[PDB]
């Protein structure tokens, strides 16, 4: 039982102030827990095989309880595996039966257009396996194609995913014109799927639909992940 | 001002295997009126036959607390006001109404899938530009709920939420189901050309926005509901 937790890749500039987007660290340390929790061996993989921290969320800033142990405890196995990070083209589809996108503001960049980890995540959907998504991670879903019939893997499908009205919340929605940036809802509209949204873009709101698992955001993650385990099982 | 439609399942009668009758649960319109009420929605009450009944393994007393309980039991609140002025589903106008709100209780079951008027106030909101909400086993009042703008099921189309089997088996009342020919909310969506979309668990607080047709699983989930139907309705 294995399960593949993506990254963003792209670290670059996103916000006003100069400073960098990217992973938003809670995401992947709660679902990474969770997985583990419930007897999956988790690897995580990228479509460079590199990833940086969100700068306006660093990992000080926003870790609590026993993840945050976790991820300043060197030989824990949070970072056995992020040390191990994977690149996605050297990665086998058929060792997963889970493919989990974790995000950041860092998947607006890379996500819609990383050809290697939408490989994996198809060829895992394909064999009956679950795919799972937070957050900004339903991006990876714009060009995702199911490998029988060509069309979008999404289509026909219901999701969630962070809602405009967050982007909207931080600030960054004019970011997202300036540098011509998407949204989940825009995702899934171009792809045949419905998008249904949280109350608020804080909440923890998720939706399984088949093998095809969404979140909101950070707060979701858990949530999502147990969906997910759910799912491979129905 | 502005209106809002809570409606009750009509029947009260023999569905458990200890002889206990069904009905409404209680919680489910005494949270969703106070939601309503708090953000300026005058409300009134209806049933398909204008009488209703709560179910006796959820009676009142054994359930309610807080304000809850005190506007349950001060005779003259607003919620006693309008609950004994209970309308009866084809005398009411459905023009007065921006919201119509099915609440339930596993009495939805029996009336729910053929309560015709209920059906009709509803569909008259929804042409109008209102929003249709449902919660618990309230989303079978769907079945055969036609959109008067397409002729074809109000629900088609759309993703909806709603009391999971799951919920059934874990209560033991899923043979019942089967004995007495009764549906689940699953069904009714697959039916009338919805998708079904399952919380985690039965007991969770889970809803759904789909337009102006909002969902919710059960009693834990009326405030949120309810929160939505009216977020919805400015959308």
């Amino acid at each position: 039982k294995r399960a593949l937790i993506s990254l963003t890749s792209y670290h670059g500039p996103f916000y006003k102030d100069g400073a960098k987007t990217g992973v938003f660290v809670v995401e992947i340390l709660r679902s990474f827990d969770t997985f583990e929790k419930h007897g999956f061996e988790v690897d995580f993989v990228s479509e460079t095989g590199g990833f940086g921290w969100d700068e306006h969320y660093l990992p000080k800033s926003f870790i609590g309880g026993e993840d945050k142990m976790n991820f300043e405890t060197k030989n824990s196995a949070f970072n056995k595996a992020l040390a191990r990070i994977k690149t996605a083209n050297e990665v086998n589809a058929s060792d997963y039966k889970v493919f989990f996108a974790s995000a950041g503001h860092g998947a607006l960049f890379d996500y819609p257009k990383a050809k290697n980890l939408q490989d994996i995540a198809s060829k895992i959907y394909a064999n009956g396996g679950v795919i799972a998504a937070i957050c900004h991670g339903p991006l990876l879903f714009d060009g995702l194609i199911d490998i029988k019939t060509t069309r979008p893997l999404i289509e026909g499908k219901a999701i969630t995913g962070f809602p405009l009205e967050g982007e909207i919340a931080l600030g960054v929605d004019d970011i997202l014109r300036s540098r011509k940036l998407t949204t989940v809802e825009r995702v899934a509209n171009k792809n045949g799927a419905k998008y249904l949204a949280p109350i608020h873009p804080w909440d923890d709101y998720s939706i399984t639909d088949g093998k095809l698992v969404t979140g909101v955001n950070a707060n979701s993650s858990y949530s999502t992940t147990i969906r997910a385990i759910n799912a491979l099982y129905s």
